[PDB]
């Protein structure tokens, strides 16, 4: 089925994949590209699966869902009539993209531009990029709780995980979420909407002291977490799982603080781990400090190769060395891959924006480097926005209920002017003061 050589092979069938694939198309007209995807499924985009989705009857079969505006579109990123089969790629007047799905990638000779499938095929290739994306981590806790328990923990990443979470939304009567990022606190207010109508519990437990704790400052972390109680959830700051395990038939969690919670299904929403495995094959670099493909401005790694979304690590000339796991640093860097396996040598400049909602009622918009742990001055009046400060320089942006204006934000990143009053700043969002 799959050739055996091709110009441009992507590895990985995600979001970064996609937005490289339309890329190379359009700089390269008739290129003849080829994903190999492991999972069964064409590229799709994820944040749906924990939002819109959500808020609507036949979604799970049909994987459509109305914008907060009201168009309605479908999660993949082209129907099957865009891509053209693997096997007539090389045949195709005028080239063409085929996923080859249901396929992994486990050897990488960089040297001989070779890579190894699952099923023993080999391929050969002209220009690589790496988009592995990256596997959802799971608490020690739970690998230690038995298949019981492990069986009954969620970790949400596909749209596998999007169609049995929600048929058990449907069957059982209490579910915890495990984590208080931006992934768990969507989930906790779209179970929270589902468990409203049906009278059902969902409860959401995380360390620290709010919701996102580790991006938005105190103030509005706590505000936050308050949004989401308001939606039928209970919260539980300040809890650190100590263990899991089965008592009566439901899931028991102990906490590290004596607290104890009972519940018939986990979902944990802790992090996500890059997908590196071909790094031992292929001989490539990777970085310590924020794990994944260690790259450079170009996110070229070799020669012929180069890494984009979850998966890079990569350098900002503006910024520093950064790996981003946001929707749209995988377009942009995956466009930005295209381009540069087309001959383009362009560094990474456009900055990827960040987005969340909590409804229709509550979003939030990010750009650069966004850190509870940096300097932040906010600017509100319901809305407000956030700057986050290194060497009296604004690094990261965080719009709050402030929409439209991002082109703003890049603009305000991009020049690192030294603000003397960051409430004339504010004006320019349309804003007319705390810190952290
Ligand atoms: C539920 C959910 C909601 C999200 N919501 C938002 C949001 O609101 N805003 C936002 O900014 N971001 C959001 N994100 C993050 C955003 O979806 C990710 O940053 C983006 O999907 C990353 O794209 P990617 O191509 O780098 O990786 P992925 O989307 O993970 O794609 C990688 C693909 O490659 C496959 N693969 C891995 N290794 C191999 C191999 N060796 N061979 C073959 N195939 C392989 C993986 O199975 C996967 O199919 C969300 C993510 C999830 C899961
Ligand atoms: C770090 O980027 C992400 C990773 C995984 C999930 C999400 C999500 N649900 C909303 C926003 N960002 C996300």
């Amino acid at each position: 089925k799959a050739p055996s050589h091709v110009p441009f092979l992507l590895i990985g069938g995600g979001t970064a994949a996609f937005a490289a694939a339309r890329s190379i198309r359009a700089r390269d007209p008739g290129a003849r590209v080829l994903i190999v995807s492991e999972d069964p499924e064409l590229p799709y985009m994820r944040p749906p699966l924990s939002k819109e989705l959500w808020f609507s009857p036949n979604v799970t079969k049909t994987l459509r869902f109305k914008q907060w505006n009201g168009k309605e579109r479908s999660i993949y990123f082209q129907p099957p009539s865009f891509y053209v089969s693997a096997q007539d790629l090389p045949h195709i007047e005028n080239g063409g993209v085929a996923v080859l799905t249901g396929k992994k990638v486990v050897q990488l000779d960089v040297r001989d531009n070779m890579v190894k499938l699952n099923d023993g095929s080999q391929i050969t290739y002209e220009k690589c990029l790496i988009a592995t994306g990256g596997t959802p981590r799971s608490l020690s806790a739970i690998d230690r709780a038995g298949a019981e328990v492990k069986s009954r923990t969620t970790l949400f990443r596909k749209i596998g995980d999007f169609r049995s979470l929600e048929k058990i939304s449907r069957e059982v009567k209490s579910i915890t979420i495990i984590g208080g990022g931006f992934l768990g606190s969507e989930l906790a207010c779209a179970l929270g909407r589902k468990a409203r109508a049906l009278g059902t519990e969902v409860i959401q437990l995380f360390p620290e002291k709010g919701n996102m704790g580790k991006i938005l400052p105190e103030y509005l972390s706590n505000w936050t977490m308050e949004k989401v109680r308001r939606e039928g959830v209970k919260v539980m700051p300040n809890a650190i799982v100590q263990s899991v395990g089965v008592s009566s038939g439901k899931l028991l969690i102990k906490l590290k603080d004596g607290r104890k919670v009972e519940t018939d299904h986990i979902v944990a929403a802790v992090g996500l781990e890059p997908n590196v495995e071909l790094a031992k094959t292929g001989g490539l670099e990777i970085d310590s400090d924020f794990g994944g493909f260690r790259v450079n401005a170009e996110l070229q790694a070799r020669s012929n190769i180069w890494v984009a979304g979850d998966a890079a690590c990569f350098y900002d000339i503006k910024l520093g060395r950064r790996r981003v796991e946001h929707h749209d640093h995988a377009v942009v860097s995956g466009r930005l891959a295209g381009e540069n396996m087309t001959g383009a040598a362009k560094p990474y400049w456009h900055q990827s924006m960040f987005w969340s909602d909590l409804g229709p009622d509550v979003g939030y918009e990010a750009i650069g480097l966004v850190d509870s742990s940096l300097p932040t001055v906010g600017v509100f009046a319901g809305k407000g926005v956030i700057f986050y400060l290194r060497d009296k320089v604004v690094v990261g942006i965080v719009l709050w209920n402030i929409f439209n204006r991002m082109p703003i934000a890049r603009k305000i990143i991009k020049d690192g002017e030294q603000h003397e009053d960051l409430n004339e700043v504010a004006k320019l969002f349309n804003i007319h003061v705390l810190f952290q």
